[PDB]
Order: structure tokens, then sequence, then C-alpha cells
DNA sequence: AAATTTGTTTGAGCGTTGAGCAAATTT
DNA sequence: AAATTTGCTCAACGCTCAAACAAATTT
């Protein structure tokens, strides 16, 4: 019923997935905790970057470098995705 | 005085190693690894909303944390965020989050 | 009572988008 | 050699944005 999900294991070796969004949720509850209160400015474009990034990688990867195949399966326009390659040096 | 830390190490996550013991690891990977057990059980339809799909799934927890940070406040969430203030709102309504 | 925040409109401009076509590449 | 992909244009339409204000609220 959930798509994207990790794998966990607990204290009896036993692995259990895990949505995604929850990782997000520790990963900043963490962040939040380490600044006492210093400020923060630009968290939209740092989590988005940490998050297309991998998303770039394993598409194009899955695709053998077919940008095509990759912005299809994406939903975005190819040209969108040249773009986002462009901005962090893949390609 | 200052030990650097990349960007990858700035979300970071509790794994364990191979050697049984605790250690962070980026939230990069936790993407990666989702996207490869996607892929994995992908036998075999098409896809064609996977951007958005990911988008969905890290924007929500994303609005969730900040939202519980500033208390309510929508300016300083934005403010944080780096977002303009409607576009916040925007997307809160797209969660459900009000 | 003052300061801030929300909720709401502006319209400026940046960004996604499709389509289209030849050179390059893959099948 | 046929089929696909790539790199690259363009201008429509959507989205993001700062700036306003009053009403509501937090302080």
């Amino acid at each position: 019923s959930d798509v994207l999900t990790v794998s966990t294991v607990n204290s009896q070796d036993q692995v259990t997935q895990k949505p995604l969004r929850d990782s997000v949720k520790q990963a900043l509850k963490n962040y939040f905790a380490q600044l006492n209160g210093q400020d923060v400015n630009d968290l939209y474009e740092l989590v988005l970057a940490e998050v297309e990034q991998p998303l770039l990688d394993m598409v194009m990867q899955y695709t053998r470098g077919n940008q095509t195949r990759a912005a299809l399966m994406m939903g975005i326009n190819r040209g969108t995705l040249r773009k986002k390659l462009k901005k962090y040096g893949m390609n």
C-alpha cells in the first residue's frame, strides 16, 4: 500500500520496511536538534537537492543514460530533465 | 577549528553497518535505497509520475516538521524554508495541513 | 495596546511545457 | 538502413513571488 520504503533492522535481526518519509522526518528532527536555534535559510532547496540528486542518479542508471525514457518515467519534460541534470553536473 | 560538514551529512539517518554498529548515513542514501526497492518490484509496469511521487513523499514530512518547529507560524515556516508565503499556504493545503 | 500573523488580492517574470527538426547514436 | 535519441530553438500557460492591506491573533 506504500510504494517508497526503506529497510530497517530491529534488535532481533528482523528486517522491516518503513516509508521513506519517516527517514526524511528523522533526518530533519535531528537537524533541528543539532542547531540550538541558529537560523535556517533555504531548507526547501537543501532538502530538494538532497532528494533530486539520488533520484536522477537512480533513473539514469535504470534507463542506461536514456534521457527520453528517464523523462517519461519521471513525468517531467525532457528539457526540464536536461536542466536538472546540468544543475547537478550530471552530463 | 571547524570540521567540514558536507551537504550529504547535514540531513542524516541512523543505520546499522556490517559490524553491528550504529552510524549515521546521508538521507540521500535512504532515497537511493527506496528507489532501488521501487525498481526491484517494478515487474513490470510503466511509470510516469515518479517525480511527483518522490516529491510528495518528501514535501509532506518537511512541511510537517517545520510547522511543528515554528508552532504553526506560517510566516516563520516560509522564512526558514526560503519559499514565498503564498506557495507555502498552497503546499499546506495540498497535504491537508490546516 | 502594539506587534505580529493570516488571508487575500495584485500582476511581474521565471519556469515547465510541447512541438519540431537535423546531427548523432543506438538498435 | 531504420529507429531512436539528442541538442537545441521557440512563446504559451502555469507557478512563484513581493508587495500591499484589513482582520484576527499573539505578545
